[PDB]
């Protein structure tokens, strides 16, 4: 799990808040199959509502100029963000993510190589509403500051806890990455944090454009575009 | 190989077959390149002749919300369907097909990992033109009722047999999966109808979940897109 | 990480600590290449000391009947087993394992897809002396109770802290798995839990045939050996 | 599914059967795990029965020197084969192999790639006893004459039909291939037949070494050993 | 490497030097990321000129109907093609080309497989300006005649020597393959030119219709579209 | 092509060759099978001269303790080096390399991954015997000086010139690799040269011990034993 704080500034947080308090919002079941809809009871903005196609492409900007982001997920393609709103007892039980999202009917399809939620409440704002992560061995339960966004592989089992005070708005979306498999992401992604260093501590030393190379040409191997 | 009968209904067949009667036909050897040209003996409408792009379009609706086609082919691409017309000694004799068809002077170019024919002319309307598919170890001969499908991976040599009286009428296409080895599709594709058949045997079980979560990683792990 | 309690009984770990804190300890700089010995200050046995065979034996026999190590680690070869000992500020700084370790006597060499501690000593007699693992965003800490092991990639840098009070005595080792990428054996690990539980709630069900032929064609596709 | 046939002559297969004939044979259900077990109702050989050392010895020579078992299988390794006899209603219902079968002594393990059976009975001196292989969208019924082998792969489930007349007498086993996916060991073998086909009609060409030296880089390519 | 000739004649070469000599250039830094910018002194056009438009449309032509480059490169995706002027000292100093480059703020992507520079100076008007190209085990030097193209992997550092005399107009883009793998595209190359050669030497032969499917189901494992 | 100079020094090459011009030779064309023994007209020892094996101990001894040897090759494998002569017009045309090589004494087999000639004889000494090695774009010829040994990748045709004056002595051999790929091995050495430099400039750089990990996590990844 990466944790990016402070994707959105405080005051762009209240605003962008304010105006998911008060949206028209609809039932959650519209953007799930027949099967994880039983898992899932929360509210969702239709995919095309112009505040989510606004915050979305706004989002996109964001992440598109995040070094973190974009070393880490090495982004391809990011499914237009979804916003939801879990409130009076709101959830969405363990479910997994399917491996293909169809973007507007299969025009864009994204592989949901890694999944993210952006917080846009503060967590003394509702009670519940952890996003608890199951792995092979293990459980994690993600509860972040509003602005910051959580980032893990799409392998895992997730849900949101139910809310029972308060709301809780924020967006999630899928990115399909440039590499697959998460072992080789996050070992490019600690290679680079490597000659990052060293490019700090010794610049012009000429194993560096070297090093360089070979992190490059791992991403030549291992990218699919 | 596999069967999808009743792509189309009757009423909708004898429609179809009616129009494919009374169009103009053309050499089939354009879309051949000059090396299986010299097997191609048949009658092909043009790519954009409004019949063959009318019934294909209807054709990729059918099948796109076909669950034995989607489950067993897992499409990416669909090559917009050919129409063919084996008559008066016309046929096809063996070919490999080539591994990337280009539409449309390669504006989309699609991995032929899978092909396919849909009858339009019913077996007893006509004498010959089997469509005889040789792997390495032995022949199959296919010739299906007017309406139905027939799926089968690109990697083999087939031909169509001389058709001696009557006529034959038929769509051709080729398949780009998300999953591009046949080992990986059929494995997923006898998973998919095991968790079908345990959700109808025993649902709400938790194992069900699982093991969607472990077929959607296989997924993730093998889908190119 | 996985915690496999219990490889021995509590009345077996006294005597195999009893028999350590009587053994004769050699400098833990004699069994690490020369850049990795700048950060071992321990005690190791000598791989050819015979309480360091026995115990090692004994491990292996309890690890290749251990169903949890059989499944989650799917063992092709297992390093035999070193024990050091951690005490008056003895520690092993940051380091990462050699990704294939020759194993005395020539012939075998040991790919380090898998690395374990098994816990001697309880983790109240003793100050420090936590096996630190560093992930790419997080750290873990692992100091558990004496007769369990801890399963882990070798893919991550890892230290032990230093033993301010008391001693720390462990067995360490590695395992090259049939199944090479980490992914890939968690996910077999799931389905076959998944198989278990449907075995025992509903067993003579056609589709756990079929969904342990499944597994096994994972495993097909997947071993080396 | 490949028909290898005359494995041994007739008049060898004759003199193997009344060995086997007179031999004392045990239960079957001592080779396969208790799933398998339950569906097994035959009679085997124990792995140390000395006629089923000789001839699986006697087996291994031949099918080391048989160029069509070389060529399509590729052996890495043969486990040493099993013998078996279905008769007075002896069957063996569907299951599926393991992905790797330990061999006597420890020190080998087999990945079963490839399935194979060798008759030893004739088809007309017993009734039911057919090889069934359940494929993805197929079955496949295997009889074949006294001293052919059948070589498929070992990714299908498949069971033997009751012998209701008369005794079914045969051997079995198991390869791991130097070439572990059976399209790549299907692509080599027609490759090297096209290559022998040209070596007969035009040899000296200069594509004849170029072809031979993709044939081998495939090979070196494909080849886990 | 691969040097591909006369991509155009002496009468357009001339022609589109002299338009290139009376182009208005800029700093060529623009299209280096701030890393390779510090290596990179030399003058490019704007990517959108019209004059890099329009030769670039054009060498994108000839290079899809050549031969030697279809069967070499087997493009998927070409970089719309960049024009330099190296002169008055001008240089590219050792850099490795980012493993993705992206079109106009990324509509497109192209994975940098193969690089190209097609020269458009002939080597007697300038003095220097050799194309280096730096491989694990050795350097070539490459300065062709105008119109000629030559091709290399993009996993090699290169370089381009300071022009001391004259000056040296070129193109230079990236091609990204249907195949990744630099000895998979040269198997596929060299087994093309067999085929070739055989359907010369002896055309109708049974074999080349197989040698053709498997080069083609070849490509059908390997291509990524 | 790399050329790793002075495996044996000048004294012990002198005795080295004059061992093997007193020695008792062999027609070449029983070690290679009928193709390559068509093109095969030179000398070798037997694989059980007792020279052959005291001085192919001698090499192995010598490469498993050479750091450059070590690194480029990542041996796993080294078939037992064999040794020929080539005087009077002797010679070896064009060939390929079996990819897997059997060893004499059962058992073994080496894919050859990578092919090597190491010279015992001055180059100015003999007249013709260049080792011409084909590439898909080029040929390179291979002289080297005694003691030399030049390591290449087994995936080429290659052949030796006829020596014209003098006498030609060598020893070739084949490895398989840890990492079977070529562009990994380079990618791998060229990674572990630029961390040995960076080791001598800056040491306890905490880069190092991390890009040491990332180096045997990619050997992890890739290394088949």
């Amino acid at each position: 799990l990466l944790h990016i704080p402070a994707i959105f500034t405080a005051e762009e947080v209240s605003r962008i808040r304010a105006a998911l308090e008060q949206a028209e919002w609809a039932d959650g079941k519209a953007t799930a199959g027949y099967q994880s809809a039983k898992a899932k009871h929360n509210l969702q903005l239709p995919q095309d509502h112009p505040l989510a196609r606004e915050i979305g492409e706004a989002m996109l900007q964001r992440l598109w100029n995040h070094p973190l982001f974009m070393s880490a997920a090495l982004p391809l393609k990011v499914f237009p963000p979804l916003f939801n709103c879990y409130t009076g007892g709101g959830s969405f039980d363990f479910h997994i993510d399917n491996a293909v999202r169809d973007v507007h009917g299969g025009r864009e399809r994204v592989r949901t190589d890694l999944s993210s939620t952006l917080f846009f409440s503060d967590p003394e704002d509702y009670d519940g509403g952890e996003l608890v992560i199951q792995d092979t061995y293990g459980l994690q339960q993600v509860k972040l500051p509003a602005g910051d966004l959580v980032l893990y592989p799409g392998t895992s089992l997730h849900k949101v806890n139910p809310v029972t005070r308060g709301a809780r708005y924020a967006s999630f979306f899928w990115t399909q990455s440039l590499v697959r498999e998460d072992s080789q992401r996050t070992l490019l992604f600690e290679m680079d944090q490597s000659i990052q260093r060293l490019t700090r501590d010794v610049p012009d030393h000429p194993s560096l454009i070297r090093l360089t190379g070979t992190y490059h040409n791992l991403l030549r191997r291992w990218s699919e575009l």
